[PDB]
């Protein structure tokens, strides 16, 4: 038997692994210590359990669920298709898109973890408490979920 | 606002989008005799039920679309599961794995299975060794609401 905290990582994984290489763009927001009610609120209710199954069908393009952030809160998807505040993105790469304005927006105002798959590069990126990690290989995020989520 | 009520007209509106686009759909709600057998078998979703997320559940060429979602107090309990074939010898050839899915569970539960055809788009309901085929999306309407309500 293994922990809701390490399934939920590990679907993580599995996910962007199918979506990276396929460039389906991904927008994946986890509530920490500050609520993300306000933006739950925004949202399609799933209530769901955490599969990287569903992950993978949430963000398939040109489905009614794609668009916008999913909002994990305790091990459940809480939402789809949340709105996320946007940064400013003055002198930002045109290789950067929406979905990255939103995850470091979020992180700016929450100590959320957020992920995105880009729909532009398939690149892997991650912000948490303000910062970007962009770029990262499949092993270099499992990293970075585990170090966050599972600070032992 | 009764949870039956939300939960066919996410059925209707879901099949309003999987039939003129001949999506294969396969949704069994429990009823009185437990499918936790055929749930087993199934990916764990517990998820609320909403027409958006049968539309995702469904697309072709997905993770989840393939097999049965079943339905269980008001949840999408799982999706991908395994339901019984039937035997029944004498189906045509319009009615194919899917049909065969709702009819054996039928024989065995009843439960309520609805099935839109990846082959033609049709709508068809097994309710307790009844095979009703073809359905209007009106009298599809009319008969979960006869069954469910």
């Amino acid at each position: 038997p293994i922990s809701a905290e390490e399934q939920m990582i590990r679907a993580f994984v599995k996910s962007v692994e199918y979506m990276s290489p396929r460039k389906i763009g991904a927008l994946v927001a986890i509530q920490r210590v500050r609520t993300l009610q306000e933006y739950i609120s925004t949202g399609i209710p799933l209530d769901a359990k955490i599969s990287a199954e569903l992950l993978i069908n949430i963000f398939i393009p040109n489905t009614p669920l794609h668009d916008g952030a999913v909002i994990i809160k305790e091990e459940r998807i809480a939402v789809t298709s949340a709105y996320l505040p946007l940064t400013k993105n003055t002198g930002i790469s045109k290789e950067f898109g929406t979905r990255h304005r939103a995850a470091i927006g979020l992180s700016e105002v929450s100590d959320a973890l957020t992920f995105v798959v880009s729909e532009e590069t398939g690149g892997i990126s991650i912000t948490y408490n303000g910062r970007f990690k962009h770029n990262l290989t499949l092993d270099e995020f499992e990293t970075e979920l585990r170090e966050i989520l599972l600070p032992k």
